[PDB]
């Protein structure tokens, strides 16, 4: 397959994000997240009991991951990837762009999104990337 | 199934660590690696080039999650699975624990390790839990 088509089914297919963050000290704390991405950018839905949105509260920035599953991959060393750095920023609850994130979430992940998105402690990232995108195991490297 | 058997079947199974590491300044990388475990602690074998492995040798604070696949999860937003803090050492070449952890390795990995353990980038890094351990998804809970 060519690079492009594979790098869309691959965001396409994949439904989490594997995310490092780090608190005001920069103490590195490694998580996931389900997400959904559009043209702001990459969205993730999680508790405020978890370091890691109390985190990328007080220290907005994140390194991201989407990787193919242990038992997919041809080579353990060779995981197909894409990784990239981003800049937190808190949605406001109710908000135009709150509605229209959680609206694309329930269309993904389905009821489940009703309950999270009820929930006090349960709040909405929109990560945006910065430094550059890095891509292994795609196109001439499949 | 019981909570310490279910323990045991997930460590055996599971092949990679996902990583949460820092360079001097504190900013977050996101990377995983194959690792094997044995009393001396977790082990993993990375190349220098990689932000990981620079990030380890000058700030060697890490997290570290072993997680079930995606596509196995019965439910993508609680994924079964296990997370520490640890704290980082790089193992001196041809030394004993070495020669030892490689020979471990390439017992669960295979001859790839032949390879990646002659490349000079090919750093051995030792991580121990400091912190205790989180473990979300198993025995009652599952």
């Amino acid at each position: 397959m060519r690079l492009e088509p594979e790098i869309k089914e691959f965001r396409q297919e994949r439904k989490t994000l594997q995310l490092a963050t780090v608190d005001a000290q920069g103490r590195p704390n490694v998580s996931y997240a389900p997400f959904v991405q559009n043209q702001e950018g990459y969205f993730v839905l999680i508790s405020h009991i978890a370091r890691h949105a109390r985190n990328l509260e007080v220290n907005p920035q994140v390194s991201i991951m989407m990787i193919e599953d242990e038992t997919e991959a041809k080579q353990l060393f060779a995981r197909k990837r894409l990784t990239f750095d981003a800049v937190a920023s808190m949605v406001e609850r109710d908000s135009e762009l709150w509605c229209q994130v959680i609206a694309q979430m329930g269309e993904r992940f389905g009821e489940i999104i009703d309950g999270l998105s009820q929930l006090q402690d349960f709040m909405l990232f929109r990560l945006q990337p910065e430094q550059g995108l890095f891509v292994k195991g795609f196109g001439l490297e499949h």
